């Protein structure tokens, strides 16, 4: 490609829990500047993900694009981290949502159901150049 | 088991980065006098200028300036580590410049378990 997202990034699917960032970067006046690029970051259950760590993960997800030099200004207040998996026991698909807060929430261990759950972050973020 | 959460009230027991920062504004007025923080680090890591910037920003979060961002780092900054060479029986000091390519954190195990990598700098910061 002309900008192949993935310097070295794993060629095969992740072997453990990961955070998937899919943000759309916008300016203040509501103009879309950057379309969502797929980016993965491994995470560990037991970790606490706060709003500040989320802000830094999205700034790092931009470094994978042409907007590598932008900083996060403001994260959509309604963003949440969602995870979807199939529960072995009940036999249904289930989805958990965690809100992005200052105190934060702890990464759950869903390994009993899936070894590599995908924690999804899909929002808009106002970004500005450094 | 990796290298510790919230960090010790005692001296670290692994390599660590000591951050000594003076925050000024775009006019060199001083906002924050020398402020010290410790971060555990792992030998084998490549420390780039950009990583250092993030560490100093994180160092600011424990101050009145947590909402500020690092705009520029003093170009004369350097990381220095001082230890006692166990073979030479003398004090030894290594300097690593801060550059875009960075440098790889050495393992000084043979001489010291918990070396402290010193970073003393002045940085321009501005509200986000």
């Amino acid at each position: 490609g002309k900008y192949k997202k993935g310097d070295d990034a794993s060629y095969f699917e992740p072997t453990g829990p990961y955070l998937m960032v899919n943000v759309t970067g916008v300016d203040g006046k509501g103009n879309e500047l950057l379309s969502p690029h797929y980016v993965e970051f491994p995470i560990k259950p037991g970790t606490t993900l706060t709003k500040e760590k989320i802000e830094y993960y999205v700034e790092w997800a931009l470094d994978a694009t042409a907007y590598k030099e932008f900083r996060v200004v403001e994260l959509d207040p309604s963003a949440k981290i969602e995870v979807t998996y199939y529960d072995k026991n009940k036999k249904k698909e289930e989805t958990k949502s965690f809100p992005i807060t200052e105190k934060g929430f702890v990464v759950p261990d869903l390994s009993e159901h899936i070894k590599n759950p995908g924690f999804n972050l899909i929002t808009k973020v106002v970004i500005e150049k450094k």
